[PDB]
């Protein structure tokens, strides 16, 4: 860790402080440019925005501006390091929002810990941005903050932990159901740690067509029992099941078709993977340590699908796969909210990007792409330059079918051409060389 | 005004909508680069910042980040347009910070117009920034907001509509008595329209040795003197003169020596300036129309020292003339607040430049610079490319003297060389050519 520690600190300590900077997009080097960008000329756009508040997107950078707002209570895996301690991390995601999406990001870091104070602070900042990206707020404050902001602010509010990797998890589950012949209705699914990502994973599966009479949730206290605690809250113990014993998760896994373990490592053992249905779809989604190492489950059950947050083994589920392109589509369509139908469209696009892959000027040498749709390849790789081309025009299209768009765009072919032009100027061809060299 | 209004509506939005973008300053090519910016690497600066918050200025952009926070209730001269309608102006100011001082700006705008909830929003936003630049908050709540914030946050909070003219004008006065061989001990004062940019001015002048009994404040309703109204209005009783029956601005002159005025249309006539004592010191600071129309008054009395705010005539007072550069001081010294010993150290630094100008690679032709200290050269031109070299180290030294800094600067020669090198790579040589060819 010492080598990584020294490598990361030197990354942006010495050359310039920080990994982010603000530069004009206007050519101003003479007079009559400073006389209309400020003082007697900049008052003309304000008059137009004064009478037509929807004209702001044309004259200002609101339509390309999202905010990574955080109180710094649960940052990455660090925990409650505190406000400004997560200041680099926010900037880091801002960088991604540019490179992969061309979205300018402010990295606001609210100091308040009270949920209501945070809600008020972020809601007051509505005119500045065109979308909120609440990040690293510890549960259960995250749920309250996101729901209140979505119901109050008339701007896209999209939490990353909540329904971020949830999108990719839903896409992976759908593609797994497509791989092994198992209709989603007949799938009996198990949850571990119903919170943060998992709580939205289950909701997205339900929306896509998973029925709650086949779902079960088990946590450190055990299964969600109808009588485990009088505080029968819907935040965690929703759609609960009667006690009927089932103290441990061993019998829960007995007759299970998915694992979807997002929270809580090492909760899955070899015998338990053995006690599964015809084809399990273990989703070990714990970044620190996966719930079960993929090779062990592969040895125990040759015919299975395993997804892991780490990139060591295939079917890697990364947050970067989803949010920048979701926000790209929502902003470009001029949407006012990221509802469930946009998320469903994104899930469909990610699923269809996995079994409709050809050409894309495959590197004749190097690379070793060698990916074909199967148990190994369920979801597109984190950096496919064909995601933004697929996620963004679908999410935008969802706005067209939902009446939440304020700037409808015609000729989606032109939008496709613009996105392909954007991805033509951002290509990471050195990581295929590294991957090929390592083998 | 379609030659001006329309030409400003489409400033540069045709190629890219809106000024200002947040662009990465990192090597943005390889996957390893997007591993010390997020996930396994970005967690390394976080520990150091958590252990010692002062490390952030090394790892984050806080040492070069200010925030132009505003609720948009008095924008330029438009008025109470709103937080959103004032968005371009902020961006305008932002580019100035990146053009003349290289300061990154987040153009945050608060939707809440209440004069007490604004403070909480900004105080919560404190960790994001290294300085605050409140602008377009209308009077009298601007003073309240600034005073409340300066006691709460531990970073420089610096208003725009009060200190914007309180410094340069003071320098003008500090320079005016130089050419009229007077002393601040006995000079009499007149103030018109004690508003945002007026009532805060004389305080700084008091720090230079202008006794309060020589100041007479005036307003639209005649004269602000103790006794005119049964209730003495707040923040104006300090300089309110005793009751003497002086109910009009036409009589309170009594051969005064200064006419600092921050109001709307003209208040003085030819005989009004005539009533002044020898060597008047008019400071008509109204932006739309001059309060005196200098040349006419210059015809009434010779040896006049009229100072205005419009660039058409000499002795022009501009906010950009001082405001980035003083910030460039504090941010480069780690100041926790802006005292009156740095707000006044940036007064003796811009007043010195008027009679300390020579060489500086004078344009052998063109330009028609022709500046010599005297009745028509009181303050440096709004863009002497040399203000940032004279103001910023002066403010930094005043910070280190007052015990308000956190990262004291070493031997100043390196600092002056750095500021000069920044000056060299930012030149506006086309402006003198325009000013010479037009005449
Ligand atoms: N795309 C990604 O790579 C990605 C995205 C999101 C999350 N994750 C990972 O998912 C995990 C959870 O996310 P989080 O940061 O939101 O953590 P968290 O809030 O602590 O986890 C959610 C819940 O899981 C439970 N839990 C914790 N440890 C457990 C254990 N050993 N066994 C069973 N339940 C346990 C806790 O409730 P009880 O203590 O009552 O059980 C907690 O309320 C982290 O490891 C995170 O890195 C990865
Ligand atoms: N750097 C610059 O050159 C610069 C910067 C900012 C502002 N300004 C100028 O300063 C003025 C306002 O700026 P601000 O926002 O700082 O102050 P403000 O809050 O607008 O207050 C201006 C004051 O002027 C008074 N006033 C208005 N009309 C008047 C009239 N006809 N006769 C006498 N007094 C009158 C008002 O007094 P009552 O409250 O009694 O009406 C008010 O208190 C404008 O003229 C503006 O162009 C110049
Ligand atoms: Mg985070
Ligand atoms: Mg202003």
């Amino acid at each position: 860790d010492d080598q990584l520690k020294q490598s990361a600190l030197d990354f942006h300590e010495f050359p310039v402080p920080g990994k982010i900077q603000v530069s004009p997009t206007k050519p101003l080097a003479t007079q009559r440019d400073l006389a209309l960008a400020y003082s007697p000329g900049v008052a003309a756009p304000c008059l137009e925005i004064e009478k037509d508040p929807l004209k702001a997107y044309k004259y200002t950078a609101r339509g390309n501006l999202v905010a990574v707002i955080s109180n710094g209570t649960a940052v990455l895996g660090l925990g409650n390091i505190g406000a400004l301690a997560g200041k680099p991390v926010m900037e880091g995601k801002g960088v991604l929002f540019k490179k992969f999406a061309g979205i300018d990001v402010f990295d606001i870091e609210v100091d308040e810990l009270d949920p209501d104070k945070f809600i008020e602070v972020v809601a007051a900042l509505e005119p500045t941005f065109g979308g909120i990206n609440l990040e690293d707020i510890k549960a259960p404050e995250c749920f309250y903050i996101e729901q209140k902001l979505r119901e109050r602010m008339n701007i896209p509010v999209f939490h990353d932990d909540q329904h971020g990797t949830a999108i990719i998890s839903t896409a992976a589950i759908l593609n797994g159901l497509r791989v092994v012949e198992k209709n989603i209705s007949d799938v009996r699914m198990v949850v571990s740690g119903a919170g943060a990502a998992a709580i939205a994973c289950m909701n997205l599966l339900v929306a896509l067509g998973l029925q709650k009479h086949n779902i079960v949730v088990c946590d450190s206290k055990g299964v969600i029992y109808q009588g485990r605690e009088p505080n029968m809250a819907e935040t965690k113990a929703a759609y609960a099941v009667v006690d009927d014993g089932k103290r441990t998760l061993d019998d829960v896994i007995e007759g299970a078709d998915i694992f979807l373990g997002c929270s809580g490592p090492k909760v899955l053992t070899q015998e338990m993977v053995k006690k599964m249905a015809r084809a399990p779809m273990i989703l070990a989604l714990a970044n620190p340590e996966p719930e079960i190492l993929p090779p062990l489950a592969k040895e125990v059950r040759p015919d299975a699908i395993i997804c892991t947050g780490r990139s060591d083994y295939p079917n890697q589920v990364n947050n970067v796969l989803c949010f920048p392109f979701i926000f790209r589509g929502a902003l470009d369509v001029g949407a006012t909210a990221i509802n469930e139908e946009m998320k469903l469209a994104a899930v469909r696009a990610i699923a269809e990007l996995a079994h409709a892959e050809q050409s894309e000027v495959v590197a004749s040498a190097y690379g070793d792409q060698d990916l074909s749709f199967g148990p190994e390849y369920i979801i597109p790789k984190p950096f496919d330059p064909r995601l933004i081309v697929k996620i963004a025009p679908a999410v935008a299209k969802a706005a067209m079918e939902s009446g939440v768009a304020t700037r409808p765009i015609a000729d989606f072919d032109v939008y496709i051409d613009k996105l392909t032009e954007f991805v033509y100027k951002t290509n990471l061809f050195m990581k295929p060389i590294f991957s090929q060299a390592r083998k």
